[PDB]
């Protein structure tokens, strides 16, 4: 009910962003905004998506976001494609496996002052994660590299089924306002592990959006 | 490849049961059996079939090359009980064979207890599953009778606004599957380590593990005879926490 009410761009539309879209859409989130780069692949997506939940508004883009003139129209986006028109999304979501993209994604967020969670699986399909980034009051991805350790073909898609499961809960849990949101959320299948913590963000920061939200953020007192 | 070659038993096609399922049938399982007793009440027009037989058209059309044996019957009754123990000793890939795993995807006690009568009686491991009624916590545990707690070993164990449920009951269901089946593949294929019990808890992103030792006095006397037999085979080198 209440969960008609948010829009949630998902960017990554293969293996956990699939999965991601497909829950979300069940559970009738407003709108879904999708952004991959190759009917193309979130056209595809969408008409799949549209079959399982009509109820569900869905606005797509196929373009490399990782250009400057791109990453312009995916900034716009996610300012102003939120349910209505001129407001933005309620949560960015990064189930794309790869850096730049996902740095990319960091580099809109903290120029935004957006809260977004990253996603991602290992080709191995041994572990995955799931993280909540807040521009300015969290560290973001350009703040600190990965450091939690893993403790050392079927595999490859549960392991994507439970990393999803476990975000679209944190979304739930974000949009709704019940339980605990977690800021990272790690899983090691081979172990049943699932290390969790949450960090400060870096000073240092190379991202001086994430320095000038961090400046904005310590200045409410 | 490997996979291909195991048989599962799965009880209750219902929530977790469903997904679970399909995700197995995915993975190019060998075979799944399929046990419930009510219809469908999945994909609306198959209102009126029971869950079975509406699975299986499902599942078949997603990966035909599993192969799907199923029942329509209530296993709490003696006569269908029966043949319940049949299918599990004889329902295997190969006929004659018993099952490689049982899992049990039932919402209610007196299922779960009819499962375990039977394993403890063929000695067949499995695994107890379920999703809570708040729709925030469920739970997996592996059952290898005389080797680990049976689930008459002890009661219950229970893991610690309606649209929060209505929103969080499927998604939990989805964790909780997936957990099971990457459970299932270490098991079957024998890679990692198996949990016997790991319960989750949604509200926290909790996800306590541990396992229980067989009771020497549990009410089942195949329970019992089971762990007599583990304790033979071992004989040298387990203990409880204090
Ligand atoms: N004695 C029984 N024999 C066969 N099937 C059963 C029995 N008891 C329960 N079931 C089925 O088990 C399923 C339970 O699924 P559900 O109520 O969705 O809970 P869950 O969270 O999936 N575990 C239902 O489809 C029941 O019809
Ligand atoms: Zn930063
Ligand atoms: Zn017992």
């Amino acid at each position: 009910e209440k969960i008609r009410t948010f829009a949630v761009a998902i960017v990554g539309v293969g293996g956990v962003g699939s999965v991601t879209a497909e829950m979300l859409t069940r559970c009738g989130i407003g709108k879904l905004l999708l952004f991959d780069y190759d009917l193309s692949k979130v056209q595809a997506a969408e008409h799949t998506l549209r079959n399982i939940n009509p109820d569900v508004l869905f606005e797509v883009h196929n373009y490399n976001i990782t250009t400057v003139e791109n990453f312009q129209h995916f900034m716009d986006r996610i300012s102003n494609g939120g349910l209505e028109e001129g407001k933005p999304v309620d949560l960015v979501l990064s189930c794309v496996d790869n850096f730049e993209a996902r740095m990319t994604i960091n580099t809109a967020c903290n120029e935004l002052g957006q809260t977004w969670m990253e996603s991602g699986v290992s080709e191995n399909a041994v572990s995955g994660h799931i993280q909540l980034i807040i521009p300015g009051e969290s560290a973001c991805f350009a703040c600190a590299p990965p450091l939690v350790v893993a403790a050392n073909a079927a595999s490859l898609p549960t392991t994507m089924g439970v990393v999803a499961g476990i975000l679209v809960q944190n979304v739930l849990k974000f949009l709704l306002n019940f339980g605990t949101v977690s800021f990272y959320l790690g899983y090691n299948a081979m172990q049943d592990f699932f290390p969790t913590m949450s960090m400060k963000p870096n000073p240092q920061c190379d991202d001086r959006n994430c320095r000038k939200q961090q400046e904005e953020y310590k200045k409410k007192v």
